């Protein structure tokens, strides 16, 4: 049975841990790695998800092992959005490729204290050649979509 190593990265407090727990428990949280078997497009797989912190050698190891990365920012935190550059650069450096499966996730979509426009994040994701999904760990909106889209990007990459 195919296994996918997924890595959830992003600045402190964007909701990396909250998104992972929503996928795993279907509950909003008020452990560093999780397993979950799912069917996508008629194919069973085991998701092996790493919840990271917002050490340069351990960092390099998960960026090497990871097959797909959820690059998470919070819509109410512009620094966390600007920081996506840094996570992407680090991953591309370690993987020696401009082509790494990634999805840009704008979390906390439920919040009215919004400082990052959907259009801004859409255009950046277009520049990176990656999908963009807005999610809410609080309400579970698009959380499965974010992780499943990332699995579909890994499968698309595996064709190339
Ligand atoms: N969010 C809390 C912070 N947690 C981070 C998690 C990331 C860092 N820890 C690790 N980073 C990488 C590795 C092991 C550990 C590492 O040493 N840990 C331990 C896990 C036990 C304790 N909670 C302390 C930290 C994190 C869990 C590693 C899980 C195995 N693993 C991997 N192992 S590893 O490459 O040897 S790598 C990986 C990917 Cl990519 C995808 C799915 C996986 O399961 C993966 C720093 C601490
Ligand atoms: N309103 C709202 N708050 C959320 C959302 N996701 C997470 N939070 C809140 O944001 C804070 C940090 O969430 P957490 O999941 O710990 O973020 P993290 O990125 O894992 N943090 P760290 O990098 O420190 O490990 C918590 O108060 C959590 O409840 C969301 O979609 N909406
Ligand atoms: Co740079
Ligand atoms: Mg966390």
């Amino acid at each position: 049975m195919t296994e996918y190593k997924l890595v959830v990265v992003g600045a402190g407090g964007v909701g990396k841990s909250a998104l992972t727990i929503q996928l795993i428990q279907n509950h909003f949280v008020d452990e560093d790695s999780y397993r979950k078997q799912v069917v996508i497009d008629g194919e069973t797989c085991l998701l092996d998800i790493l919840d990271t912190a917002g050490y340069s050698a351990m960092r390099d190891q998960y960026m090497r092992t990871g097959e797909g990365f959820l690059c998470v920012f919070a819509i109410n935190n512009t620094k966390s959005f600007e920081d996506i550059h840094h996570y992407r650069e680090q991953i591309k450096r370690v993987k020696d490729s401009e082509d790494v499966p990634m999805v840009l996730v704008g979390n906390k979509s439920d919040l009215p204290s919004r400082t990052v426009d959907t259009k801004q994040a859409q255009d950046l994701a277009r520049s990176y050649g990656i999908p963009f999904i807005e999610t809410s760990a609080k309400t579970r909106q698009r959380v499965e979509d974010a992780f499943y889209t990332l699995v579909r990007e890994i499968r698309q990459y595996r064709l190339k």
